[PDB]
């Protein structure tokens, strides 16, 4: 487009990411003294997997709602028919919420916010995944060595949302154009902000699509220990987005036509 409407492209932007955070910045950094103790660290990794699982499911699924309002309200993402917003954000809603999880990491203590209180991934040892969820505190690690914004965290989850070679899209260019026009206000927000540098400090793309893919691969075995705890226990966002068959019941264009 035009220059002029770059610069508001950013501002839309970033009014729709804060407004669109169920994790508000300063109450985290207002919490990362309130660490979690040995005796409720343990008590969380004397729950049963399964409930470890319910649990974090739960609260992945809480995380992905905000992120399909982000959707909804990135001017251009509503214009596209239903086919490209499902597929965008069936692929790119748990890349959002694992770049997003940057904010409730800690780099000085290696602790993650975790339902009140901040505790490491010692925590998470129930889960039976722990090479998965190591290397989502090195990822968010990685992003903290970025020293983002909240203005650039706005403008990467777009990019990392809107992907014009996400395999299915029904019109590939609406979002390649709808992409380009994403990717300067990212580049411009970068140089106006005298951050053109960290551009190549980014994670590489295959990042992302590797963490997803293991998530994906851990429940698949999780699945199978516990069939019934996924049909029954588990939130069907949650298997429409990850587990199969979990498309089943489509929750994900009901959220796509309520405004
Ligand atoms: O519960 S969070 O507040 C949470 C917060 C910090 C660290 C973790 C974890 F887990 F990365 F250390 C979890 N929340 C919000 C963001 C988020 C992303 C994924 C998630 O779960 C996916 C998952 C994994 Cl990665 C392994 N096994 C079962 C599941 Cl369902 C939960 C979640």
């Amino acid at each position: 487009a035009s220059l002029t409407e770059i610069e508001h492209l950013v501002q839309s932007v970033c009014k729709s990411y804060r407004e669109t955070c169920q994790l508000r910045l300063e109450d985290l950094l207002r919490q990362r003294s309130n660490i979690f103790s040995r005796e409720e660290v343990t008590g969380y990794q004397r729950k049963s997997m399964w409930e470890m699982w319910e649990r974090c499911a739960h609260h992945l699924t809480e995380a992905i709602q905000y992120v399909v309002e982000f959707a909804k309200r990135l001017s251009g993402f509503m214009e596209l028919c239903q086919n490209d917003q499902i597929v965008l954000l069936k692929a790119g809603a748990m890349e959002v919420v694992l770049v997003r999880m940057c904010r409730a990491y800690n780099a000085d203590n290696r602790t993650v916010f975790f339902e009140g209180k901040y505790g490491g991934m010692e925590l998470f040892r129930a889960l039976g995944c722990s090479e998965l969820i190591s290397s989502i505190f090195d990822f968010s690690h990685s992003l903290s060595a970025l020293h983002f914004s909240e203005d650039e965290i706005a403008l990467y989850t777009a990019l990392v949302l809107i992907n014009a070679h996400r395999p299915g899209l029904q019109e590939k260019r609406k979002v390649e154009q709808l992409q380009y026009n994403l990717e300067l206000a990212f580049h411009h927000h970068l140089c106006k902000t005298h951050r053109q540098s960290i551009l190549a400090k980014l994670p590489p793309k295959g990042k992302l699509r590797s963490l997803c893919s293991q998530h994906v691969e851990r429940l698949q075995i999780f699945q199978h220990l516990h069939p019934i705890v996924v049909q029954a226990a588990f939130p069907p966002l949650y298997k429409e987005l990850f587990s199969g068959g979990g498309e089943k019941h489509k929750i994900l264009h009901r959220l796509l036509q309520d405004s």
